[PDB]
């Protein structure tokens, strides 16, 4: 079946947060709100910010999923092409096949689910740093959506889902995520067609 993508704040009021980066051409990772679609050129810091209105416990953990948005494609596992998951780019933590990793966290951890096949890479929620009101995680992904044998030109959602020490659903949100060679170009065209 096919993972839940609903939002879903929940008792902390989990909500995901984006730099204001515009689309200048030396700009190497960009968000959209009109589209809720994130653009980021391959293997690049992604940063995605975690709001909460109230602290989860220590030993919450936050979760990064990739799913394909169209219907058809809905059941296929996302995962990266051939030429891609055998190329030497490993940093020794993430598995060769996982389109999406995480920088500058050695407490990271990655799951290929038994049953459902599904790749997911998890984080230990922190607190927010001194003088910040959000949490920030640095996402890399691994793959071109123009990638043949991969994602092949298809749009791809990024679930975010925050769960206690114990895996229980504490909440859940959803960004679209092109990873393409001129973020900033491609996020103007496409809200060009508005
Ligand atoms: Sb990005
Ligand atoms: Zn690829």
């Amino acid at each position: 079946s096919v993972p839940s993508q609903k939002t879903y704040q929940g008792s902390y009021g989990f909500r995901l947060g984006f730099l204001h980066s515009g689309t200048a051409k030396s700009v190497t990772c960009t968000y959209s709100p009109a589209l809720n679609k994130m653009f980021c050129q391959l293997a690049k810091t992604c940063p995605v910010q975690l709001w909460v209105d109230s602290t989860p416990p220590p030993g919450t953990r936050v979760r990064a999923m990739a799913i394909y948005k169209q219907s058809q494609h809905m059941t296929e596992v996302v995962r990266r092409c051939p030429h891609h998951e055998r190329c030497s780019d490993s940093d020794g933590l993430a598995p060769p096949q996982h389109l999406i990793r995480v920088e500058g966290n050695l407490r990271v951890e990655y799951l290929d689910d038994r049953n459902t096949f599904r790749h997911s890479v998890v984080v230990p929620y922190e607190p927010p740093e001194v003088g910040s009101d959000c949490t920030t995680i640095h996402y890399n992904y691994m793959c071109n959506s123009s990638c043949m044998g991969g994602m092949n030109r298809r749009p791809i959602l990024t679930i975010i889902t925050l769960e206690d020490s114990s895996g229980n659903l504490l909440g859940r949100n959803s960004f679209e995520m092109r990873v393409c060679a001129c973020p900033g170009r491609d996020r103007r065209t496409e809200e060009e067609n508005l």
